[PDB]
């Protein structure tokens, strides 16, 4: 209790706030879908965690998505000053986004400061996530030097973090505009309602953004365009084949529509025909090539039959339930559940083709093993395995070694025989 | 890149912004159902198609909205200025009605000047959009005078054209209140649901209302009344039965 002065990082902090009073500022809202984001950051996710990879995160895309942006409406990453006692507009070289980092210090008491990522508009994916993370890294081991402070002209800050609906925050000097990712949650009405009347409704979740400008280099349009563009991106299928291009993800990306009326042919019936489908023609999409290579003159077969949308499905029935009559052993399912297991079977390093076979048993037979999955192998089965590859290769280089000229007709690149017919 | 003085409309519309820096200012808002007024303007084109008229749109209807809640809240017209140095409250004689227009120039760039609609207190709807299509019209056609940028006293502002849902705009020196139209839309949680069902339901579309005012005359409590006022007509009998009658 009483007064105390203001020191160190505190009184810094004060200073620019007052002198963040000369800056006219006005705000735009705009509430966003966020269905797919969550459907294709999973099937990301799933990616990196069977290549021992990480986890990507909710502002990783929306960062990146904000960037597009910024390109395609340059506007916003202008600001003024008084240079000679003549107003003037500046218009930098690059974009440099800084990202709000809250880090605890020595004391016990939380304090923020800007640090920047540069050079952002010669960047895919893939590069940017690794600059991300190099900042975030850097940060906790206490590694940031003085010039990693300097040169911002866009900022991003995330109060959803917490659970905030919206906010609107202050424009520091030197910037033109400030981004807010608000809440990622059903609003309020919903919050006591239960997953089974949602599902049936269609009810999906929301993301509110803000943009602050300053209004003496940024009009109003301007500022509404720039929402709009980010708001487009979150749902196209273009954006999202970038993503999925950079990260190697082998499917093709959910797509963005309207709920469907259960009318017609019934919808039970629909998932029963692709299941028939991934059984008879999955093999066309697996991954059994070892190099990334499509051989320009050969024809591509069509494979229209193994997308949701050719059966008139959508990402709003993923978490619905449906009839499978004895898929996996069981009477009922998710269509979730469903294309998980289907994937697991026919479009991973095995691809296989037994549904011309015309004999009911063998069929059957076939088709019992192969959704079972291969079985885990020992520890001593895995070091003979490596020993017989060791074997092949070790063979091949030392003939090379002694004897150059001489005609062997190597196996090298298919060294997987000599455990196979083992 | 690089930097560069400004020069010309945009020097104007830097300085002003500057000026306003001098307004303490606060914020009201408030959401609106939207179904009756789809009803009825639909009603409305039905019979201006068949006498070759024109067509209305939802400016229209929200603008001569506002035009009755200010004569209803008289407050909501006033302002402020320091005279003789000393404090003082302006009382205006007429309701002059600001149009946010964006005109592209023969350069390629956006820019926007407002302009007044005049003595908006004495008309019905049929003057009201008589007005309102004069000035949009001489403004494509590049005959506006300088009296008709002059003594504006209340403002309209659009954001929702591009799709914003609300905003927080700056107000300018010589007025007391801006008004704003937010966008008319399902909530976007909503916005992958089937017809079919949403009409089970029984769900509606919004508008979203701002109201943004010098808190040196106006009190809050002034500007809310206001806004309760303005949802009232849009879903009140006598309202459209003016508006039936005049077309």
């Amino acid at each position: 209790p009483g007064q105390t002065p203001i020191r160190g990082i505190f009184k810094s902090i004060a200073k620019n706030m007052d002198i963040s009073l000369e800056i006219p500022t006005a705000t735009s809202v705009r509430d966003m879908p966020a269905r797919l984001m969550f459907e294709n950051r999973a099937m990301v996710n799933d990616q990196l965690k069977r290549t021992r990879g990480g986890k990507i995160s909710f502002t990783h895309i929306i960062g990146y998505a904000m960037v597009k942006a910024v390109m395609a409406h340059p506007d916003m990453n202008n600001s003024y000053d008084v240079i000679d006692g003549k107003p003037t507009l500046i218009v930098p070289e690059h974009i440099n986004l800084g990202l709000a980092i809250d880090l605890p210090q020595k004391d016990g008491s939380r304090a923020l400061v800007v640090a920047a990522i540069k050079e952002t508009e010669k960047m895919n994916f893939s590069e940017f996530l690794a600059a991300y993370e190099d900042i975030v890294a850097r940060s906790r081991k206490g590694k940031l030097t003085m010039d990693d402070y300097q040169g911002v002209t866009v900022s991003l800050t995330n109060p959803g973090g917490i659970g905030t609906r919206h906010s609107v925050p202050r424009l520091t000097k030197g910037q033109g505009t400030i981004i807010g990712v608000g809440s990622m949650d059903y609003p309020a009405e919903f919050q006591g309602a239960s997953e089974d009347r949602l599902a049936e409704l269609g009810v999906g979740k929301l993301v509110t953004i803000t943009s602050t400008y300053d209004h003496r280099v940024i009009q109003g349009a301007v500022s509404g365009e720039f929402l709009r563009t980010m708001s487009r991106l979150l749902t196209d299928d273009s954006f999202w084949d970038e993503i999925f291009d950079a990260m190697n993800v082998p499917y093709t990306p959910m797509r963005w529509a309207q709920d469907v009326p259960n009318t017609g042919v019934d919808k039970n019936t629909r998932v029963m025909q692709l299941i028939e489908a991934y059984r008879s023609r999955g093999h066309l999409i697996a991954d059994t090539n070892p190099l990334s290579w499509v051989q320009p003159g050969m024809p591509v077969p069509d494979h229209r039959d193994l997308d949701i949308e050719t059966h008139n499905l959508t990402i709003w029935d993923l978490d619905r339930t449906f009839n499978v009559g004895g898929f996996g052993g069981k009477e009922t399912m998710t269509l979730r559940e469903v294309l998980s297991r289907l994937r697991a079977a026919y479009t991973l390093k095995v691809g296989s083709e037994y549904t011309h076979i015309l004999d009911r048993d063998e069929r059957t037979w076939l088709q019992d093993r192969l959704e079972a999955g291969m079985p885990k192998p020992t520890q001593a089965e895995q070091k003979y395995i490596l020993q017989k590859l060791n074997a092949a290769e070790a063979f091949e280089n030392f003939l090379q070694t002694k004897y150059v000229g001489q005609k062997r007709f190597s196996l090298e690149g298919a060294e997987a025989l000599i455990p196979l017919m083992d």
